[PDB]
């Protein structure tokens, strides 16, 4: 099931027009994907969830308090759930911090709506 | 110490004729509480809790919030050791769910103590 | 830089006069700090933060609510970094116990200045 | 003509994607559909309602009073339609309670605008 | 656990002293357990809600509204439950006549005390 | 990346018919866009930028105070930039004149609502 998103015009395909810092030539592979799959597994984070945007929208929340203190495997993690977010919402950037940006204001919008 | 719980009437006792869900056929096994005290153990929390009815409370707080993110091996753990903490309390769950039930039940009592 | 670890009156000259126990005849260890860093990288958390104050404290900070669940491995992971927190902060210490104390009274500054 | 439904978009499809359970990685089969309609002849219900979900609908409304005392067979059979059910009326769950929900959801709610 | 079975005064005891008719010499065996035992599994019914006097309780009610067309197996089946939910409910019914005697007296208890 | 610019329908389809200068013999060449990029990092601008209308914007507006003393082969670069900025945004010119008529329209749009 999870080739459904594989496609041309999809996701893996939009991923590795994503870089894993803003200014390199390299993106993201699949292989970090079934690796953050792996280590979601290794946190009890289920990784069915990574087909659901507000699962990782919950996941992303949850993880936000750990990422100060946790590894940087964590951290590249964390980028890397912050990116597939963006990409199964169909928001486009070319790189990282963008999806940032994107989650902290989708935040904002949430604070907004959080009073 | 474990001769201690080996009694006819006892916790063991009640343990085996529990079902491991509310229309399953199989009960609960000693191999359900071992294969946890090394979950435990593997998530830095002391296995020796699950002897204990406060034990049991604060581990089942302490999982909870990971339920809906978790895996099953960790559900059935969470529930697992929510049938140890109806035994504990001298609780007669005849399953899984029924001892759920009763630890949410338990919640909203200590509400009521807590307006 | 080899020259800082046979320092006199520096960290390790200060660590290896601490005692284990309060009358106790054996002494913190070399070996104690190398399993913290160890264990802290097998709990997803960067060991950068051991080399500061602040670090320390944000591990602490995050250590404080699994005490109450803790392995006996997370206890004594949480009294090496306040025995060392303590040394960082050039508080003088000569067991664990009185570390315990000085933390303690450390953290009640924070409401001297609730009003 | 079952096979128009085993088709990309189709009940199989969708049906192999869906979690038996909420929890875990073994998801739904054909050979259970075989089974469901050899099930419901059990029950002199004729498999060709399950083509409709109006077919389906009635026949929860029949089925449900008979899950409290009967078989985890009959609770999967029940389930099973309900994920019928739910792929004509085009529910997207990944799971089976999610399913319950929607279920008695739609089983309740035209009950306030009915009465 | 065998030791239950044999208990002077048990439930397998009374069963044994009960009654297969109010004239007869013929006292309820094992074996009506037994048979009743794949007769439930033929009407998909859970075999663990004989061990207990609600679900019992239960059956019998589920049973009532479609005993009046049923089979002398189905009516055998009634009465033997009828008895275990007597026995269950430590009621020293002497034939399976006063089983149902007793069902019909618990079943106006709610009747009394309906307003 | 680069690839996305060879579709049909898309950026090199309308290069190779797009005249390299108002009545240009000559059009497009994949070359001269290889070149181009090469010196765009050249010039420290990021090719990434090319593959997006807001990035040839930023740089058109840089680079404009240093157009009137800049090179020939930066000119060129220029107008293929404004026409790479034309293709983007599918704004249809058959030469680059009409480019630069967009072009300071644009800049003019941008002026008109500056107040
Ligand atoms: C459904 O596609 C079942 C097969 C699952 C394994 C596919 C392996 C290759 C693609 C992995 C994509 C992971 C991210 C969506
Ligand atoms: C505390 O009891 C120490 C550890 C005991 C190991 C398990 C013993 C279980 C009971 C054995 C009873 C054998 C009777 C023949
Ligand atoms: C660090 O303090 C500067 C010197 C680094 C080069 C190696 C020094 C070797 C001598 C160290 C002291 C004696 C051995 C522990
Ligand atoms: C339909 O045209 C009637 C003739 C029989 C078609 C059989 C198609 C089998 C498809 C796979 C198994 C489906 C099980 C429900
Ligand atoms: C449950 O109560 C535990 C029972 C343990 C065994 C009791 C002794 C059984 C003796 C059987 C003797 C042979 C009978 C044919
Ligand atoms: C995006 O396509 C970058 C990775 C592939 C590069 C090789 C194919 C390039 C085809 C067009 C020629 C280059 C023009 C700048």
């Amino acid at each position: 099931g999870a080739r459904a998103s594989v496609l041309s015009g999809g996701e893996l395909d939009k991923w590795e027009k994503i870089r894993l810092r803003p200014g390199g030539k390299k993106q993201y592979k699949l292989k970090h994907i079934v690796w953050a799959s792996r280590e979601l597994e290794r946190f009890a984070v289920n990784p069915g969830l990574l087909e659901t945007s507000e699962g990782c929208r919950q996941i992303l929340g949850q993880l936000q308090p750990s990422l100060q203190t946790g590894s940087e495997e964590l951290r590249s993690l964390y980028n890397t759930i912050a990116v597939l977010y963006c990409v199964h919402q169909r928001i486009d950037v070319k790189d990282t911090k963008e999806a940032l940006d994107k989650i902290e204001e989708e935040q904002n919008k949430s604070k907004k709506k959080a009073q």
